[PDB]
């Protein structure tokens, strides 16, 4: 299992401009598009995203070009965060990728607000840290995927993924 693998599971894959569990307008891989509210102003950032004008659709090559640019975008903005690099530095391959994770999920800032979790993760306080992370909006709003994240930084295997 691998990050590409990891992601797929917990977005899914769809085609056409959706609306994600935020309610925000979404498209292929988890890919974000506009918070605002017009579906218009969502089929203008898609067209600009991959540079034809494709009312609302794409294929799956776009939505995988896509997904390989969030995914390099997430671990460079880890790299780059003060906050953040000091723990992906600390942690083993398997939770690497429960961090990546969240980052592609609620961007940079947002994980960089769990300040206690990041504490306890560094310090390697696994069960302690899965507790604090629960904890949280992102665990109420969507708890069986933050429970497999969770669950990948409480273990460090992929076993909440080798269900799925």
């Amino acid at each position: 299992m691998n990050i590409f693998e990891m992601l797929r599971i917990d977005e899914g894959l769809r085609l056409k401009i959706y609306k994600d569990t935020e309610g925000y307008y979404t498209i292929g891989i988890g890919h974000l598009l506009t918070k605002s509210p017009s579906l218009n102003a969502a089929k203008s950032e898609l067209d600009k995203a991959i540079g034809r004008n494709c009312n609302g659709v794409i294929t799956k090559d776009e939505a995988e070009k896509l997904f390989n640019q969030d995914v390099d975008a997430a671990v460079r903005g880890i790299l780059r965060n003060a906050k953040l690099k000091p723990v992906y530095d600390s942690l083993d391959a398997v939770r690497r990728c429960a961090l990546i994770n969240m980052v592609f999920q609620m961007g940079e800032t947002g994980v960089a607000g769990f300040t206690n979790s990041l504490r306890m993760l560094q310090q390697k306080r696994w069960d302690e840290a899965a507790v604090n992370l629960a904890e949280s909006r992102w665990y109420n709003q969507t708890p069986n995927r933050a429970k497999r994240v969770i669950t990948t930084f409480r273990t460090g295997t992929w076993d909440a993924y080798k269900n799925l």
